[PDB]
């Protein structure tokens, strides 16, 4: 079997991307932030905390005759960013683009924290890491993939975010028609339960690119680039009046900048991030003052790809009993 499904940002600045996902019979069709960095499905529901919900489209599962209580399990995660959520769980059938898996953990929110409540465009995660991070206790649950794996045709599921644009998730094949040039593949590490990697260095702009081993994970639920102090101070002063600000939050650049690329090396290959893709805009409306997409992960313990990165790329997670990632150009 395979799945295809359009992903869509939820603004103009690309800060998630949100994915319909089938959930029950009938289906309920719920707006999913599909995460690569965390491991438990999540939704908005008729449990959630009346109060904490603003706009969002709820799964009630008592109108899905294949909803069944998973009885005495519950669940409670925390996101590195401060962000947070909790409830009980059921299991349903869940289907993305056309693929079904039944049986599948859907973890119901009785809470969420207030930047989840503020997004009224997002009615819950779908992760995608490894199931050796699902919350749920006393029982671990698998992962959408991880159910899947088994059925697809190959053990694979890529993700090709657009700029200010559509994109794709696709399950269980490889689109050759999606990407320029070839793939290339590079070593996972499950240790911590992330696609975790080893980016072969960097360059600013046009400058000389640098060798040097960035461990990090490919997470399509981080929206900015994270990487050492070093790179991102080394990226930065290439724009002039660019500076860390604590107050903001990490650094701000003057709106009327032009920015440079930035490109990451996968083995002996080279993924070319444009300088637009690294602007989030005024750090308030009407500012003259920007938001820079690559920022420090001193404060984090990991270095991130997240969307600023990989959506320069159509990007192949390989889900076989070693796990791989593919980078390729578009
Ligand atoms: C900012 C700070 C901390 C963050 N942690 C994360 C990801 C890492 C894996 N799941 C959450 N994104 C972050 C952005």
């Amino acid at each position: 079997s395979t799945g295809s499904a359009t992903t869509t940002p939820i603004d103009s600045l690309d800060d998630a991307y949100i994915t319909p996902v089938q959930i029950g019979t009938p289906a309920q069709t719920l707006n999913l932030d599909f995460d690569t960095g965390s491991s438990d499905l999540w939704v908005f529901s008729s449990e959630t905390t009346a109060s904490e919900v603003d706009g969002q489209t709820i799964y009630t599962p008592s109108k899905s005759t294949t909803a069944k209580l998973l009885s005495g399990a519950t669940w409670s995660i925390s996101y590195g960013d401060g962000s947070s959520s909790s409830g009980d769980v059921y299991t349903d059938t869940v289907s993305v683009g056309g693929l079904t898996v039944t049986g599948q953990a859907v973890e119901s929110a009785k809470k969420v924290s207030s930047s989840f409540t503020e997004d009224s465009t997002i009615d819950g995660l779908l992760g995608l890491a490894f199931s050796t991070l699902n919350t749920v206790s006393p029982t671990q649950q698998k992962t959408f993939f991880d159910n899947a794996k088994a059925s697809l045709d190959s053990p694979v599921f890529t993700a090709d975010l657009g700029y200010h644009a559509p994109g794709t998730y696709n399950f269980g094949f490889i689109d050759t028609t999606a990407y320029t040039g070839s793939i290339t593949y590079t070593a996972v590490s499950t240790k911590q339960g992330f696609w975790e990697w080893t980016s072969t260095g960097y360059a600013v702009g046009s400058g000389t690119f640098k060798s040097t081993s960035i461990d990090g994970i490919a997470d399509t639920g981080t929206t900015l680039l994270y990487l050492p102090a070093t790179v991102v101070s080394a990226y930065w002063a290439q724009v002039s009046g660019a500076k860390s600000s604590s107050s903001v939050g990490g650094y701000v650049f003057p709106c009327s900048a032009t920015l440079p690329s930035f490109t990451f090396g996968v083995g002996s290959a080279r993924i070319v991030i444009p300088g637009d893709y690294i602007d989030f805009g005024p750090i308030s409306t009407g500012s003259s003052s920007c938001f820079g997409g690559i920022q420090s992960s001193a404060g984090i313990g990991i270095n991130i790809f997240g969307d600023v990165a990989l959506k320069a790329a159509f990007v192949v997670f390989n889900g076989a009993t070693t796990p791989t990632l593919g980078f390729a150009s578009k």
